[PDB]
């Protein structure tokens, strides 16, 4: 396991993480108060099949319920108690210690941008008219006021002002209370259109400098205004502006928008695929989270954006073959049968030695997606859709077949 920052100094540990998503929506109510004991008994069979990273469910304590209906998953937490419904404070050590014995990292899941407010019994609590919440400004829309400098969780009555040196200090202790009581690894920033990139650099430097980062900006072109550049910007190129000012990589939600918008062979447009390593390296791709994708239990989860079926397939071997740092959603590993299938391709990008600024070519002459990726052990060649033959037609050298898999839909190669 490599450690370092990138050559401009993004926080991607060394670029040869390769991530497992330890939980989905439904977990609270699936496993309810028993999730941190399954994944301590799960930590050998996690580390077995090749990750080197767990995201972890965000450990505050959430008791909130809404009617759908849902509450409790995290992300509207109201203080920083561990004993909260996927486990208590003991069972919470205990699965990160597994974990780590295991060598897995564990990175958690963490929500600076706003708290539940109105919770009634809690251990933080904030009064008004002292800066401490973005509304205690004129709150006019979703935009940055003087007192939160990023966008508002709906209608921002719960927003924190996290510029507040008393509410940036807080979770600056707490990053670090996480680093040295339940092993934290790294961190993952959710809704971090919310707050200043900067902000996520300044946290990580005061308090888990050469740790592992991943910020989730999801917000396109068209949520900003007239005026401002990113307004006619790709969708890599809004990702790649937050994480030159975070120095932190970033969820490549360019890469999701192909998958769910264009073609198979649209998919070299992600973040991932671009050819400046500074751009490619810094990429977190992934097929689906608990917000994109389906969860077992009630409604199937969230699925606002999830990836069809007929695809799970052809993604999983996309991003586990090529640059980037990819995630592994729970579900997709552990509840719908595609582990043995992922475990495969976790194998063949270890033997390739495929890392985050690894170079990838795309090659125009056929259906589907064709792809050679130049890992620090062998060359692959993928074949997603493909009406290619054998890899021959589009790389030099001897080669030999790693994956064939869907009726050769998904098809790789390596020297
Ligand atoms: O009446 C205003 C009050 O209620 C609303 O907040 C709730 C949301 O309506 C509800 O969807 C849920 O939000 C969750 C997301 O659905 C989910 O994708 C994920 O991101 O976690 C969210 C938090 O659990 O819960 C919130 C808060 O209970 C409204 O947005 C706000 O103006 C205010 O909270
Ligand atoms: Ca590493
Ligand atoms: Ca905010």
């Amino acid at each position: 396991d490599q450690a370092g920052k990138s050559p401009a100094g993004v926080r991607y540990h060394g670029g040869d993480e390769i991530i497992l998503q330890g939980f989905h929506w439904n977990v609270v109510r699936e496993a309810p108060n028993d999730w941190y004991n399954i994944l301590r008994q799960q930590a050998s069979t996690i580390a077995a099949d090749g990750f080197s990273a767990i995201w972890m469910p965000v450990p505050w304590r959430d008791f909130s319920s809404w009617t759908k209906s849902g509450g409790g998953e995290g992300y509207f937490w109201h203080d920083f108690n561990k004993n909260g419904r996927y486990g208590s404070d003991a069972q919470l050590r205990q699965a990160a210690g597994a974990l780590g014995g295991a060598g897995v990292k564990v990175l958690y899941d963490v929500v600076p941008n706003h708290m539940n407010r109105g919770y009634p019994d809690k251990e933080i609590n904030l009064p008004a008219g002292q800066g401490f919440w973005r509304n205690d400004c004129a709150d006019p829309g979703n935009y940055p006021n003087d007192c939160d400098d990023g966008d508002r969780f709906i209608g921002g009555e719960s927003d924190l002002n996290t510029g507040h040196p008393q509410i940036y200090g807080m979770f600056r202790d707490e990053l670090a209370n996480l680093r040295s009581g339940y092993g934290a690894g790294g961190f993952r920033f959710d809704f971090v259109r919310g707050y200043a990139p900067e902000r996520v650099n300044s946290w990580m430097t005061d308090s888990a400098d050469s740790s592992f980062c991943v910020g989730e900006l999801w917000k396109g072109p068209s949520e900003y205004p007239s005026w401002d550049w990113r307004n006619t910007a790709s969708w890599q190129q809004i990702i790649k502006d937050w994480s030159d000012r975070a120095k932190c990589p970033v969820f490549d939600f360019a890469l999701k928008e192909r998958m769910q918008n264009g073609s198979v062979a649209d998919w070299k447009h992600g973040l991932n695929g671009n050819p400046d390593p500074r751009w490619r390296e810094v990429a977190v791709t992934f097929v689906d989270n608990h917000d994109t994708g389906y969860s077992p239990g009630q409604n199937g989860g969230q699925h606002h954006w999830a990836l069809q079926d007929g695809l799970i397939r052809q993604a999983y071997a996309y991003i586990l073959t090529s640059p980037g740092t990819p995630v592994v959603y729970w579900s997709h590993m552990y509840d719908w049968g595609y582990g043995d299938f992922i475990r495969q391709l976790i194998q063949v990008r270890r033997t390739a030695g495929v890392r985050a600024d690894s170079a990838i070519s795309f090659h125009s002459g056929y259906s589907g997606l064709v792809a050679t990726v130049s890992g620090s052990q062998q060359t692959l060649v993928v074949a997603l859709n493909s009406d290619l033959a054998n890899p021959g037609q589009v790389a030099s050298g001897s080669f030999s077949e790693a994956v064939n898999a869907s009726n050769g839909q998904v098809r790789v190669w390596r020297s």
